[PDB]
């Protein structure tokens, strides 16, 4: 596959998050939604991780400092169109350029690389999902079945108004191109503001061809622009390891009350009780056990122990058949 | 708005709570049913607040002390209307006359507000649901619109058997036409019991026009008659002030596992973990961190302190910065 | 009721449970699956349990040591006729054979009951239920209302392939009856092996009829492949259990963090916090209250105690009016 760079999205003020924080710095299993995005991106092989801000340069340069980020700021909120102009004069002719956003932290490498290869030669990938309500979500345009632009809900008719296809804002594109579109995006628009999503048609015209990908799951493209969404996808993200982990055949006693934020390794029939949570990298080995309402976090259990319930376990390597605790 | 009193409706046996403690004194977030409702009706503005009890006369007088409350005994179980009627020579006739039930928590002061304002001059305020199964609830008879009256189940006819708007049984008139209602009801019923629902009818035939309002939601008028039922109002009032916590800026990390049985006063980006429990009067400070499994009770917690998991914090004022526990 | 006997099929490999420990000893509620589904056939009045296993025979035996069984081998994995062929020998002329799985562990007695008094004389009973996407499941052939047979959905045609009610696999007719049809199987199938599903039409050639019974919960027939549906049954059963609980007048704070692995005998006005786990036979006295996330194991609590908050209480007889832990 071609090289490719990635540009990262992170410009909103995060008003409704109604906190000090940065809103791309909120975390979701532990990690920063922006970070979740950074690692997607350079799992995909991304040669620059392009990012765009609105303020909070400091702390965010501050969070994301063992990170190789070629900072973009956007002096003003004027749109992702807008932003995706401040970071236009970086993308090299010959990569694709993919544009992701900040805080749309599950989506997986696995649909990245579909969206990846179905974008044509001299074309966009778009990325785009089934919603029955696209009231407020863009709608995409097609025509014989091949789409021809995205037409934003304000700006849509009564009769387009209705279209369930919705564009998840996510695509693709090779940076020459790219760099040809957004130079002609203009502001007589409902709002004044360039709309990225012209593109789509501009590369019609251009009698380009657009082809539209699917993820697997819809949390992949969920965003989030308050608390009560991160909660929600923080269980979306919990329940799916807790099923992965079950299905590998780790038994969890209730998968509703499981939190992994971080990475485990385990071994053979491991058993994990009610409100247990998992933090940074932790090795259980085979056969242990771990009580209810324990926390265990960096560290390492060896094989056949057992921990009572309610411990916290920390920065610890365990020696094998031990024995933690009163029970 | 005019002055108006209120009648808590606490008469039942509550024989399928099977237990000793009067039903209406059952809590829902660490308050009684009935305390619940009592203090609604006084954020109305309730002139007086009649309540009226079948028996544990003296477990309730002991439980409810502390407020001003008009005892009326109603000696045996003849219906709501016959309730009523024991109430009815206190209501002046110059107020409003609410009536609510003491094991329906949750209605809130805004909706009981809407049903005072709907309520038109001379006439009856009726709060009424929507519910696709009408089987066992009273329907709402209406011609052209207008509401005509209500219709017991076992007294509606298989053609009106099947109206979809629901009776709450909580409603708003003026005293003196209380009274007069009141005194026209009669036992030639499928039970022999006065039917307050009639007021509805005689209140129509009177020429006087009832007007029906909805609430918020649904869990405003759901009444409790077991424990399975008060469990699940439980869940639903958690639920909904998680929610309005996490959209305020408190960070909860899972919305499902949290409880405030109390009333929590909080500063910016607080942080709550799994299974913790707020109970009575608390305060937590800025950036204050609670670990998971924590209980915090009557207790105020100082800006930027964190709480350990599992640690109990009752009756305490903890000193700014604080690090409370081993982790 | 006339005598019985059951088979009990455990001789799958149990391969997606990705475990060292036989599926049908993988527990629910602190009890392995297959002692359930024991404990049912002998609450019936089974007069020979006949357990049919493939491999794990030590480890099998090892555990349920303490049960008069049958142990029938399976030899090579040859499917569920080939199987109750192996166990066909031991089955008397006279008693009704029921065969049921190792792996549907909540199928209930009540059901089962109701399964043998609608068997026919010199026939069979089956039990069936109504599940809309047979995908995978085996259809029931019916003609002018009488079931006919049962068509494997490998051998369905597109045509009967849709059809909704489903084989949950559980049966019970006469032994000699049972005799006869097993011997009558054949191979010339989708994939060479004896379909225990046929002795349906070969019992309705013979001019016998066959009456079909439906479960009480969906639950109750529902197979464990692998750790994920083990987690989603337990759940199910915990959640009933909690259910009648609170109907029966126990206070569960929420009935969604509460677990059952054992007997709990109680009094009136208990009240159970979040997370609490109970383990092994335990009895709590009247009005005893059992603070958040306790673990109770193998203990009686007397009248009027009060456990604090994550204790846990293990082979212990607590003392009436009791108050453990600091709070």
């Amino acid at each position: 596959n071609n090289a490719m760079s990635v540009v990262i999205l992170a410009a909103g003020k995060g008003t409704r998050m109604y906190s000090d924080l940065p809103k791309v710095l909120h975390t979701l299993a532990g990690k920063a939604m922006v970070q979740h995005v950074i690692d997607a991106a350079n799992e995909l092989g991304a040669a620059h991780v392009h990012l765009v801000y609105g303020h909070g340069g400091d702390l965010l340069k501050q969070a994301l400092k063992d990170d190789n980020l070629n900072w973009v700021l956007q002096a003003e909120q004027l749109g992702t169109g807008h932003a995706m102009q401040q970071a236009a004069p970086f993308f090299a002719d010959d990569e694709d350029i993919l544009m992701l956003y900040g805080d749309v932290p599950l989506i997986s490498v696995e649909t990245l690389q579909r969206l990846r290869d179905a974008k044509p030669q001299g074309g966009i990938g778009l990325l785009t999902v089934k919603l029955d309500d696209p009231t407020g979500y863009g709608r995409i345009t097609r025509e014989n079945g091949k789409v021809t632009g995205i037409v934003e809900h304000k700006d849509a008719t009564d009769e387009q108004r209705q279209i369930q296809e919705i564009n998840t804002g996510i695509l693709i594109a090779n940076g020459a191109d790219m760099k040809r579109w957004l130079a002609k995006l203009t502001n007589n628009n409902a709002q004044g503001e360039y709309y990225i999503t012209d593109i789509i048609a501009l590369a019609y015209q251009e009698g380009r061809e657009i082809v539209a990908v699917h993820p697997q799951r819809l949390s992949e493209v969920e965003g989030v622009n308050n608390r009560l969404q991160l909660s929600r996808l923080e269980r979306v993200y919990q329940s799916e390891q807790a099923e992965k982990l079950l299905l590998a055949g780790v038994m969890l006693r209730d998968p509703a009350r499981f939190d992994l934020r971080g990475t485990l390794t385990h071994g053979r029939d491991v058993e994990i009780d009610t409100n247990v949570i998992i933090e940074g990298n932790v090795t259980l080995g085979h056969r242990v056990k771990i009580g209810t309402g324990c926390v265990i976090k960096n560290s390492v259990i060896g094989d056949d122990c057992e921990i009572s319930p309610y411990t916290v376990v920390e920065d610890a390597n365990l020696a094998a058949a031990c024995t933690i605790g009163p029970f």
